[PDB]
C-alpha cells in the first residue's frame, strides 16, 4: 500500500530445497540479475555474455591436438569445473512475477552429467574466427522461432583444419567462443570460470581419464556462491533514511539518464552488433603512465576512457547551458562482500555509481585544438569523474543500494522495454584486467610445459536496446575498447566513427 521503493527483502533471496532428496535447490534472482532475467528479453538474449578467446598451439612438436580430443578434454574439465562452480549448470524459470527463478540440480547419475557436459561442447573445423561464429549465431536467432533461454554456458571449438582428426599444426590457432546466459554471472565470475576451465583442462592433456576417482554428484551444492544479501559485511536490517534517500536519488538519476540528451537513434530492433579497438601495448602504457604522472594516485585509464566518452559526445553534438552529464555506471560489488566470500564469488555481483560532469561548455574541445587544451578537459573531466564515484564508492551500503535499486529497475523496464526515445546517452562498463582471472597459457599439469597461449580475449555482450555501452579491458598490458549496439538504432560507420574519436582522445592525453 506505501508509495517507498520497495525494501529488500534478504529471506526472500535465499537458496531453498525444493524435493525430499536435498538435490534440487532454487532462489528468486535479486538486484541485476532481475534485470538481465526478465522473461521476454532472456528468453531472446539480450545480454548474453560472448568470451572469444584466440589461441595459439605452442605445444612440444609431440603434443597431438585435433578438435575431437580437446573436444573430449573440455568435456573434462567442465565436469571437474561444474562441481567446483556449479552456476554453469543452474537454469532459469519464471512464474507470474518479473523476478527470474534459479534452480540448481545436482546430477541424477554420473552418466546424467557426461550427456550434459558432452552437449555443452562443440567443434568446428573451419576458418571461421570465434566472433565470425557469434554473428552467425545472432543473424540465426531470429528466424530460428524458438525464445529458449541460453544454458549458463556452452564452448565452440574452431581450428582451421579439414576434419576434427586433423592434427592442429605448430603455430595454428584454435578460437574458443563462450556463450553464457548472463542471468547466472557477471563479467567476473564468468572470466573467473574461462580461467578455471584453461586451469582444469590441463590434467587431461596428454592421458586414463576413465579411471579416475568418480565425482560424488550432490557433494557440490554447498560450492554454489551464496546468496549476495547473506553475504554482505553490512547487516542490511540497520539502514534508514540516508539508505533511502541515496537510492531515492540513483532510482532518480536513473529515469533523468533514461530522459536525457544524448546520441540520436533510428527507432527500430534489428541486429546486436560491436565495433572492437585494441590498442597496442606501447600504446596502452605510454596512456597509463600519462594517467599517472598528470592526475597520479586513485585515478585510472578507466577515469580517462569515461572522460573520451564524455569529450567524444560533446565533439559529436554541435546541449542547453546547464546541462548535467549524468550516467548511471556498474561497479564490481565484491569488495562490500566478507572478505572469505569476495574473492570466491562467481554469480552477478554488481552495483552502481552515478557519474555527474557539470560545466560541460568548459571541457568541449575538438580533436583539432591545441593538444594543452584537450588535455586540460580530459584532466577536468577525470577529477569531475573519481569525485562523483567516491560520493557512492565511499559509502558501506552501496552493495545494499545496488541490489534494491536494480529489483526497482527490472520492475520499471517490464513495464516500459525499451526505456530511451530520441536518443540515449553512451553507458560505460570498466571490467579491468583479464589476467587477474584467466591465465596466459594452458599447460600440461603433469608437465608445466606450455600447449596453448592465449593470445587474444574479446568481452561481446548482446545489445538489443538503443543504446551504445561502452566496454574497456586489457590483457597482455594491451587496453581493448568496444561498442555494443543494435543495427536498427546504429550504423556500422557511425559506431566506429565514435570509438575512434573517443580512442583519439585518450591518446591525445599520452605525454
Ligand atoms: O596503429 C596503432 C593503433 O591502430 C590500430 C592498429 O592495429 O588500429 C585498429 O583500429 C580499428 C578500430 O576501428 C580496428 O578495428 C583495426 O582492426 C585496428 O587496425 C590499433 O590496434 C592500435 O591502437
Ligand atoms: C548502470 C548499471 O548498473 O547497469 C546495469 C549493470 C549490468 C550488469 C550491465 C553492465 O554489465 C549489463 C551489461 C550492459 C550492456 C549494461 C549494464 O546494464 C545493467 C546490468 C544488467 O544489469
Amino acid at each position: 500500500s506505501s508509495s517507498a521503493l520497495p525494501p529488500l527483502v534478504p529471506a526472500l533471496y535465499r537458496w531453498k530445497s525444493t524435493g525430499s532428496s536435498g538435490r534440487q535447490v532454487q532462489r528468486r534472482c535479486v538486484g541485476a540479475e532481475a534485470i538481465v532475467g526478465l522473461e521476454e528479453k532472456n528468453r531472446r538474449a539480450l545480454y548474453d555474455l560472448y568470451i572469444a578467446t584466440s589461441l595459439r598451439n605452442i605445444a612440444p612438436a609431440s603434443t597431438l591436438l585435433t578438435l575431437q580430443n580437446l573436444k573430449e578434454m573440455f568435456e573434462l574439465a567442465l565436469l571437474d569445473a561444474r562441481f567446483e562452480h556449479p552456476e554453469c549448470a543452474c537454469t532459469v524459470s519464471w512464474d507470474d512475477e518479473v523476478p527470474a527463478i534459479i534452480t540448481y540440480e545436482s546430477p541424477e547419475s554420473n552418466e546424467s552429467a557426461r550427456d550434459w557436459a558432452r552437449g555443452c561442447i562443440h567443434v568446428q573445423p573451419t576458418a571461421k574466427s570465434a566472433l565470425d561464429l557469434w554473428s552467425e549465431m545472432e543473424e540465426g536467432r531470429a528466424a530460428a522461432n524458438d525464445n529458449t533461454p541460453s544454458k549458463s554456458i556452452e564452448l565452440f571449438l574452431l581450428s582451421d583444419v579439414s576434419t576434427d582428426s586433423t592434427p592442429i599444426p605448430q603455430d595454428a590457432t584454435v578460437e574458443i567462443l563462450f556463450h553464457s546466459n548472463h542471468l547466472f554471472w557477471d563479467g567476473i565470475g564468468c572470466r573467473k570460470f574461462v580461467g578455471d576451465l584453461f586451469r582444469l583442462v590441463g590434467s587431461y592433456i596428454g592421458r586414463d581419464s576413465r579411471e579416475m576417482k568418480k565425482i560424488q554428484w550432490g557433494q557440490e551444492i554447498k560450492n554454489l556462491s551464496p546468496p549476495v544479501v547473506d553475504s554482505l559485511k553490512l547487516d542490511i536490517n540497520t539502514l534508514g533514511s540516508e539508505f533511502d534517500d541515496k537510492c531515492t536519488e540513483y532510482t532518480s538519476a536513473l529515469v533523468a539518464n533514461y530522459k536525457s540528451r544524448g546520441m540520436k537513434f533510428q527507432p527500430g530492433l534489428a541486429l546486436p552488433r560491436c565495433v572492437i579497438h585494441k590498442l597496442s601495448a606501447d600504446e596502452s602504457i605510454d596512456i597509463v603512465k600519462a594517467v599517472k604522472t598528470r592526475l597520479g594516485p586513485g585515478f585510472t585509464i578507466s577515469h580517462l576512457t569515461q572522460a573520451a566518452i564524455v569529450l567524444a559526445l560533446l565533439d559529436h553534438l554541435k546541449l542547453s547551458d546547464d546541462e548535467v552529464f549524468i550516467s548511471p555506471t556498474s561497479v564490481d560489488g565484491r569488495r562490500w562482500l566478507r572478505e572469505d566470500i569476495a574473492s570466491n564469488f562467481y554469480a552477478m555481483c554488481q552495483t552502481a555509481a552515478v557519474v555527474r560532469i557539470e560545466n560541460l561548455k568548459s571541457i568541449t574541445v575538438s580533436h583539432k585544438d591545441e593538444k594543452e587544451l584537450q588535455v586540460r578537459a580530459l584532466e577536468s573531466a577525470c577529477r569531475n569523474i573519481k569525485k562523483s564515484y567516491r560520493q557512492w564508492l565511499e559509502n558501506p551500503f552501496l552493495q545494499a543500494l545496488g541490489l534494491r535499486v536494480h529489483n526497482f529497475e527490472a520492475s520499471y523496464l517490464h513495464a516500459k522495454p525499451i526505456p530511451f526515445e530520441g536518443e540515449a546517452n553512451p553507458l560505460f562498463i570498466s571490467d579491468g584486467i583479464n589476467e587477474r582471472f584467466i591465465p596466459h597459457e594452458i599447460k600440461q599439469t603433469a608437465t608445466g610445459e606450455n600447449v596453448l597461449s592465449v593470445e587474444s580475449i574479446d568481452f561481446v555482450v548482446n545489445q538489443s536496446l538503443p543504446y551504445l555501452a561502452i566496454r574497456l579491458d586489457s590483457w597482455r598490458d594491451a587496453s581493448t575498447l568496444n561498442i555494443i549496439y543494435n543495427d536498427a538504432n546504429y550504423t556500422e560507420a557511425e559506431v566506429q566513427k565514435y570509438l575512434q574519436s573517443i580512442v583519439e582522445f585518450m591518446l591525445a592525453f599520452r605525454l
